[PDB]
């Protein structure tokens, strides 16, 4: 009821928007049968499991209801699998911070951390494990609104530099390892999209973590934010913070952003403009 | 606070969509400052009429409406007055009914209900549309319609839509909006027929005085036609109030096949949820 199965004849891929490990992303047009309208959408043709299993996980993916979690809207099952969701012209968060390296404000970064924590806490409440949280898997509806996508794709279909030690060593994935990946994502945002452990071979990461080394303190970060990152990267999974707690912490910091980030928001009207044209959510 | 004043630099007209009385409509792009994104928008360049503040003050009123069945003006640019609003791919209801001449009684009755709701809202905010008509009703989804362009007439002639008092003394009230509502219902029930086809507008006042009105639509039972006829009474105070129209049509919509007769006379929860997730999160 929440997942619309689509025929091939009712939609069309128009241009390629990007790619990821799980597949290719297109701008498409949905033509509602019996109408003459073209409605833009985002289509992910997954790369190369029984059909009943694919469909069951697509239902799970389509049952989420949270302002910061993307919901799968439609699926097309043929020789390939095509996922359909709302088209968001702003793209993914990693690309955006890289494009706005010299103008992003501290309010946005703290608010993005808050929103990602809300999405993650929601998924934990639904007993869902993302397995690949990262700045590239967070989409921008509006500069003030971000949404996590693609949870569960990893299990159905390896980002070593984002994974917890337990995941690299014993292929264990939990909400706590998602917290580790959250720490890495916050690090990505605070560095304006820097590559974690740039130039370091992935095969050394297990070693570097075992001797106690972690990603460096980001230049714009006071010790307050970096401590949260470090707690997300504790070897003992049960000692890392809970998403529910990170929301509060980052929200407090958002109440006074200039004190917690040191770098060299929309007016009420612009926000309603943005919301009326693209975010009635 | 509710009206964004725009600068010619933030947007662009890209395609012409149509013309009407108050102006020409284009599909356009808002390029938010600082960004590289082009966001689809709807622009209406208005025809000349009032100083710019007067315009803006009426634009502020037009921008303060908050009702699911009333279009809200979002932005304005003031060489030409350009109004901006969200782009709605389905266009106006009149063209929709003409293109699907394939429509069941439930859709028709629900459109009447939603239009009356929007009108009753405008009456509550003490605004008089002055040009209610199928052409001024836009379709967000086939299940969701919205009145637009209220107030645009005063700020800047649909004779076949106006009450006798409006034709004779340029008197406009909520009760004359009730008249135009009746004519709008007639357009919908006839699948977009042109009211008083063939009768010169100059003679409309005469035929109305002699007691002649629009004919009963073939698909209409006497109940619906009686509602229309009551909307076209000479005594303004005897016509129905929008809040009463919302009830009767609502009731009729609860048993649609008893009040409209369509040969071969409904969206699934799945498809409804889809439309809403792509185009109507309201
Ligand atoms: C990683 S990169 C990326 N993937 C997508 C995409 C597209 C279609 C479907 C899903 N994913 C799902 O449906 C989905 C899933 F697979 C599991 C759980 C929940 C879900 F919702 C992702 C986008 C994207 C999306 C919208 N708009 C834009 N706009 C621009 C300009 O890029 C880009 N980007
Ligand atoms: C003559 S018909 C018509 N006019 C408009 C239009 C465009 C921009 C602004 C306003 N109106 C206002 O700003 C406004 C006002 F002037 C007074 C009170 C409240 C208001 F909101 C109307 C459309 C339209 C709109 C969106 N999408 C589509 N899509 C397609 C395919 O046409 C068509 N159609």
């Amino acid at each position: 009821a929440l997942l619309r199965i689509l025929k091939e004849t009712e939609f069309k891929k128009i241009k390629v928007l990007g790619s990821g490990a799980f597949g290719t992303v297109y701008k498409g047009l949905w033509i509602p049968a019996g109408e003459k309208v073209k409605i833009p959408v985002a289509i992910k043709e997954l790369r190369e499991k029984a059909n009943k299993a694919i469909l069951d996980e697509a239902y799970v993916m389509a049952s989420v209801d949270n302002p910061h979690v993307c919901r799968l809207l439609g699926i097309c099952l043929t020789s390939t699998v095509q996922l359909i969701m709302q088209l968001m012209p702003f793209g993914c968060l990693l690309d955006y911070v890289r494009e706005h390296k010299d103008n992003i404000g501290s309010q946005y970064l703290l608010n993005w951390c808050v929103q990602i924590a809300k999405g993650m806490n929601y998924l934990e409440d639904r007993r869902l494990v993302h397995r690949d949280l990262a700045a590239r898997n967070v989409l921008v509806k509006t500069p003030q609104h971000v949404k996590i996508t693609d949870f569960g794709l990893a299990k159905l279909l390896v980002p070593i530099k984002w994974m917890a030690l337990e995941s690299i060593l014993h292929a264990i994935y939990t909400h706590q390892s998602d917290v580790w990946s959250y720490g890495v994502t916050v690090w990505e945002l605070m560095t304006f999209g820097s590559k974690p452990y740039d130039g370091i071979p992935a095969s050394e990461i297990s070693s570097i973590l075992e001797k106690g080394e972690r990603l460096p303190q980001p230049p714009i970060c006071t010790i307050d934010v970096y401590m949260i990152m470090r707690k997300c990267w504790m070897i003992d999974a049960d000692s890392r913070p809970k998403f529910r707690e990170l929301i509060i912490a980052f929200s407090a910091m958002a109440r006074d952003p200039q004190r917690y980030l040191v770098i060299q928001l929309p007016s009420p009207t612009d926000s309603n403009f943005y919301r009326a044209l693209m975010d009635e959510e």
